[PDB]
């Protein structure tokens, strides 16, 4: 319906059997309701020994990834896409993704998905072949391949068919109903849908303002949440 | 010699070869500089259909991980484990992951990694079992395992013989020396290895400055450094 297909260069294609052969995405995969699908710039390369790395000019620790057989795979991926595919590089260097980016992403039926190893790619290729940049978080990684996983998740549970608000999540609770001596709050047991969810809002307003202060200033709080969040931090004091 | 192991309770451990069969972190393994080792919290099932969800009270779209089960491959890991290790809960409402918490968590010889799936897992095994829980970003996933995963990889990098400061990367070029028209720096050329530095840097602070500003809040700048941003900001006028 609102299918969505997923381009992928990399170095390593089998390490995204973790997602399209398991659980809620591996579902997703077998339904068609997601594509993911790899080209390797090995398979682009055309010396003896497949070299897939190049030299740095001006010196330096590392290689970066060379430019032919990536570029190539770049173009064969674009080629079997058509028109409307946006290319994506994934970096440090990139826009931080957050759950807004998430589904600004969640919005294009094509995406091509380019992942870095060694010391990254040519500076020429992002200006060249890339649309945007995008960056998973503030830490570095030996390769783009867990972004770029991480980016279809996140993005395959927007997609209709695929699952069954700028707060944390509240606490869930299962069986036992006593756990070392930890019991479920009687409210979760009383059967009463209104405080049952009055106290899972509340409970996600403690924690956001306790956890993660900063994310409540991007949000304009409804009354009830204003009262329940004063509520939380009347009995916090 | 400063080799880490990490234990991992999961429903789909087969993930994890994503990160133990391929790349820097295959080697990583194959070299025994890093060990994952994975727990099914479906082999601590005991009922014929080795159920390893269950219903939250107070109702609700979803399921949680079942308690039992859970509980138990927690245990299994933690006595294999011996003492010190640090076990660690994946989820959103976590501990922002960022290159200094990565560096924190590198400090430690053991972790254990518990993956998340349905609506999450409850409360009363995050208090009981749970040392610290984490974040990687402000998404959220249909599992903790790419989490996992990612935290993995970015501890490895900390382990000595796995591979060979606050600013975004420079940019990096190599062959050929002019693509679709748009040539080498001539610095990185020049063999000139103080210049090339000095270039490398300013494009460091200038990306940072103009892409991710807030990070240099965050930094006590060298004369160098103010003096190359200086310029950067100057030309850039
Ligand atoms: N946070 C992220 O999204 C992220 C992306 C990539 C990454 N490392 C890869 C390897 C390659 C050389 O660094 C470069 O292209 C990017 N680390 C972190
Ligand atoms: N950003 C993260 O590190 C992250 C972790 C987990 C996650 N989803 C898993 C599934 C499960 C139910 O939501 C819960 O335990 C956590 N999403 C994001």
């Amino acid at each position: 319906g609102s299918h969505m297909w997923i381009g992928v260069i990399s170095l390593f294609p089998e390490m995204f059997k973790a997602i399209t052969e398991f659980g809620v995405t591996g579902r997703a995969v077998k339904h068609n309701l997601l594509k993911v699908e790899c080209w390797n710039p090995r398979d682009f390369t055309f010396d003896k020994h497949k070299t897939v790395d190049d030299r740095p000019y001006g010196g330096g620790p590392g290689m970066l990834m060379m430019v032919q057989p990536l570029r190539d795979a770049i173009h064969t991926a674009k080629a079997a896409a058509g028109e409307g595919a946006k290319v994506i590089y994934l970096s440090p260097q990139g826009r931080k993704l957050d759950q807004g980016g998430v589904t600004e992403l969640a919005q294009n039926q094509k995406l091509i998905l380019v992942c870095g190893r060694y010391e990254g790619i040519d500076e020429r290729l992002i200006q060249t072949e890339i649309d945007e940049e995008w960056s998973i978080g503030d830490y570095v990684l030996t390769g783009g391949e867990l972004p770029a996983m991480t980016l279809i998740d996140a993005v395959a549970r927007f997609i209709p068919g695929v699952l069954g608000d700028g707060l944390l999540d509240c606490p869930h609770y299962t069986r036992p109903e006593v756990l070392e001596g930890l019991t479920v709050p009687p409210v979760l047991m009383s059967g009463h849908h209104e405080e049952i969810r009055k106290w899972r809002l509340k409970q996600s307003l403690q924690r956001t303002w306790l956890r993660r202060p900063e994310l409540l200033e991007g949000l304009a709080l409804t009354d009830e949440q204003r009262k329940l969040l004063k509520e939380a931090q009347a009995e916090h004091n």
